């Protein structure tokens, strides 16, 4: 499913996004919005490392779901990545909230630094009453 701007931010917010380990739900959207333009089914095929990204988040299989064809991945999320091509995010969700508990927090995804980090990211929440 795509989910529509303010539908997301509030199923974001309502899954206890706001502020998790200092994330903003803005920045979180901003990231949604450039991973998978907030669509869970959206997946990304890695030919070089053969990891794929998946869903809303696109959440690498390399390190944090299992899909089985991953050469010598592993599974910090504890979940099969088919968790994350859901129409329901919480697992999805719980995932996002174990990457950025690592050292890196939200900088773990490389388009977050290009489009959201140091930028104006009001915009994504404008408007949701959250």
């Amino acid at each position: 499913k795509s989910f529509e701007r303010c539908e997301l931010a509030r199923t974001l917010k309502r899954l206890g996004m706001d502020g998790y380990r200092g994330i903003s739900l803005a920045n979180w959207m901003c990231l949604a919005k450039w991973e998978s333009g907030y669509n869970t089914r959206a997946t990304n095929y890695n030919a070089g490392d053969r990891s794929t990204d998946y869903g809303i988040f696109q959440i690498n299989s390399r390190y944090w779901c299992n899909d089985g064809k991953t050469p010598g991945a592993v599974n910090a999320c504890h979940l099969s990545c088919s968790a994350l091509l859901q129409d329901n995010i919480a697992d999805a969700v719980a995932c996002a909230k174990r990457v950025v508990r690592d050292p890196q927090g939200i900088r773990a995804w490389v388009a977050w630094r290009n489009r959201c980090q140091n930028r104006d990211v009001r915009q994504y929440v404008q408007g949701c009453g959250v």
